[PDB]
């Protein structure tokens, strides 16, 4: 049977605010036949709240030596004022926890488009440290941040607001995630 990929995160993993099927997770699920994606994303979620989601799943999870676990979070924490050290440290805890039940894939969260000279710098600092951690531990990374930054910079309409992708932004993210998921 299929591979299982379990996805955790906030509203940008859940797919706010487009029809079911058009968030990036769901695009990926419709694009790969023998990989089944389950979305545990939760709107409004903080990085510590995601840990709780992972724990509540992990205590019920069957052993599965081909499972992958996708994680991405921290935007809400950054919007509420937390610094890159807090966000990064808490994500590492999530990554260590998820690693006990599957092979982890890390997503680099997208830009804070309302504050490219303030809050977005925290996002960038988190993402640099994540790339360094993943290289050290041989964990796959999906760089969503770069995908949408480049597209928006050239004039593609990809954001519906200060952080949420629109449908175009979710398609571009799905393509970028598929570069990793397809090779598993
Ligand atoms: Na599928």
């Amino acid at each position: 049977n299929a591979m299982e990929i379990i996805c955790f995160g906030d509203s940008i993993t859940r797919g706010y605010d487009v029809p079911y099927g058009r968030g990036w997770v769901e695009i990926c699920d419709a694009s790969i036949e023998n990989v089944n994606f389950t979305n545990y994303g939760e709107d409004g979620c903080s990085v510590q709240g995601m840990i709780y989601n992972i724990e509540n799943w992990a205590v019920t999870a069957v052993s599965d030596p081909t499972r992958h676990i996708f994680l991405m979070c921290g935007t809400n924490d950054i919007l509420q004022g937390r610094d890159s050290t807090y966000v990064y440290k808490t994500l590492v805890k999530a990554i260590e926890l998820a690693s006990t039940k599957g092979m982890v894939i890390i997503g680099l969260e997208t830009q804070i488009d309302s504050d490219m000279d303030g809050l977005d710098l925290v996002v960038r600092e988190v993402n640099e440290q994540l790339k360094a951690y993943a290289a050290e531990h041989n964990i796959k990374v999906i760089d969503f941040y770069t995908t949408l930054f480049e597209a928006d910079q050239i004039g593609q309409i990809v954001f519906a607001g200060e952080v949420h992708p629109n449908e175009r932004g979710y398609r571009l993210m799905a393509y970028k995630a598929l570069e990793v998921f397809t090779r598993l």
